[PDB]
């Protein structure tokens, strides 16, 4: 049930394919990157989890750039898949700016994004 | 300059492939994720960063398991390429592990990873 | 109205006194360091902060050792307090275990928590 | 030997008085905080830490706020302290700023600093 589009709280979409080699593709719309934009996303989770009851571990990165915008930053969100009667991806991200070296201790924003499939 | 083989202060081989998509593709081995195998890495870059002397964004995830071991984890870094006379990657990195939800809270570590292509 | 007694999403209880000065004093009981003992925190927050409509930044540490009990970590809560009706809290974590060096890398775990004045 | 002043990889110093309570009390300077002043910090650490060979955990939180200067903003390092030959403090750290509610996702920087007794 990874496969799918999803909601986070913020409002942005998030519509993925997993695959059975462990791929996850797909797009990525509506800030924290940036306001109104389609952006590639691609990442990997474990196609074998653990049946003893546990989320389904998973990650995928966005490069902020497309034919329209480019914001020079990539965010990796990490999480788990929690499977259920409400299908929950609850993720921490950190979103890293291309800077100069002397403002590179500025340059990793985190985060945390919880992912619904209701909005 | 950022197809490479590239390895970390810790031992671990990156050997990664840049696309002019912005798409990065390659394998991971030795430790963190687990001691002696290879693992699919895929990510973002911005394929076209900033010419004012700046870091070029990336991110990767590596979703442990293939043929040998599972170790139901992944692992996202996030960070940026510095080129110029030593190349260098620097990142921050977050590993979920899928857990159950009593231990959601302690699901996901953070480090820090500096690669360079010289070991 | 940031001094009081908060509690966070997990059942945490969080007795905090604010100072003048900008110190931050007060307990913490109830899990992610341990199930039922007090602990003692410290902490800061700026006591003048923007009057634009704006949290007022803070961080504490709590080490997780008393008379009954002694993990050998520590965590730091950073976040802000957003004043309204309803007040809040919002904080990311970061929890560090005295590790040895070779098991340095998965020492720190990282997380969030949001707290309200009323349970 | 954990008393004492201590310098990063930046050029901030970093003198700190810890109590056989747990107490850490003392002062910082040096950006990333702000170019040139001096800042209260304050702290805790594990005052009986394991005998097995194992860092000293500890964190401390500074406010960046002072007589001269208001960020608005509130940093927190949770690492280990690593006695030995040279003495070390390796940590993450979580710098927090005071934003609007529309602003609450990029509030928070993340990064990591070591401190040496040496510079």
């Amino acid at each position: 049930g990874i496969t799918g589009t999803w909601y986070n709280q913020l409002g942005s979409t998030f519509i993925v394919t997993a695959g059975a080699d462990g791929a996850l593709t797909g797009t990525y719309e509506s800030a924290v990157g940036n306001a109104e934009s389609r952006y590639v996303l691609t990442g990997r989770y474990d196609s074998a989890p653990a049946t003893d009851g546990s989320g389904t571990a998973l990650g995928w990165t966005v490069a902020w750039k497309n034919n329209y915008r480019n914001a020079h930053s990539a965010t990796t969100w990490s999480g788990q898949y929690v499977g259920g009667a409400e299908a929950r991806i609850n993720t921490q991200w950190l979103l890293t700016s291309g800077t100069t070296e002397a403002n590179a201790w500025k340059s990793t924003l985190v985060g945390h994004d919880t992912f619904t499939k209701v909005k």
